[PDB]
């Protein structure tokens, strides 16, 4: 429900071996078709969340009316093959004066690893959080995920700051067993962060908005 347990799955060639460019486009999951495709990517990376739990987590955005709120899943698609390259699922929270985002799911797909798409998607999330009204991105980080989030600049949330939202967090946020709570404040995100992450993704050009839309 709001508790989980990260169980990761354990010869893999690069699908970007060609000269490029490889055109790619970001998308928001808005159809059952995209929902199925993102769940398929996740299901090859996770043992738990299992198939039912991925279907509970990856959903169409709320049919509501004024700030961003609720669940959103974005993906990056490789246009040559229509394959999903990576995907993130968030929950957007507005609690009293606290406006923040949590990230239950994040993965890069088979054949696309170690190309910079993880850094790129994280950069696109932080840029979206800045542009919408969010103050920070909060991560429930299983022991196996801490080094990754840490490398990308998330830090262990200080206890005094967690205690300010601890009640709302324990009752509303998606908590992985044994996790550490990590955080990046959006005021620390550089304006050129997406530009620099994309520059590092070799042989890729992005068509459409270079970032996440809602
Ligand atoms: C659901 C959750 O929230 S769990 C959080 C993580 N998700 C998962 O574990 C799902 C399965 N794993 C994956 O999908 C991938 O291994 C990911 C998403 C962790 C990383 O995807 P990649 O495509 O390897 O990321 P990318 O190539 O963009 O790497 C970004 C940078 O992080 C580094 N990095 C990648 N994985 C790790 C790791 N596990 N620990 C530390 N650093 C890492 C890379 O070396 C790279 O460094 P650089 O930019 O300084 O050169």
């Amino acid at each position: 429900l709001t508790y989980s347990q990260l169980v990761l799955r354990t010869d893999q060639y690069s699908k970007l071996s060609g000269d490029g460019p490889f055109p790619m486009a970001f998308g928001l999951v808005l159809s059952e078709e995209e929902r199925r495709e993102v769940i398929d990517l996740y299901s090859l990376q996770f043992q738990y969340p299992d198939q039912p739990e991925l279907q509970r987590l990856v959903i169409l955005p709320q049919t509501h009316s004024r700030r961003a709120k609720g669940s959103y899943t974005w993906y990056l698609r490789s246009l040559n093959t229509n394959e999903m390259v990576c995907a993130v699922t968030i929950m957007a929270h507005h609690y009293e004066t606290h406006h923040f985002v949590e990230v239950p799911l994040f993965a890069t797909g088979v054949g696309y690893k170690k190309h910079g798409f993880g850094r790129l998607m994280n950069a696109a999330l932080l840029q979206w959080c800045v542009e919408t009204g969010f103050e920070f991105v909060m991560i429930s980080a299983d022991v196996k995920a801490i080094p990754f989030w840490s490398h990308l600049g998330y830090k262990t949330m200080e206890k005094s700051e967690l205690t300010r939202i601890v009640f709302y967090y324990e009752h509303n946020c998606y908590k992985f067993k044994g996790a550490e709570v990590m955080i990046r404040y959006c005021r620390t995100w550089p304006t050129d962060g997406v530009k620099e992450a994309l520059a590092r993704v070799q042989k890729v050009i992005v068509s459409g908005h270079v970032g996440l839309m809602d």
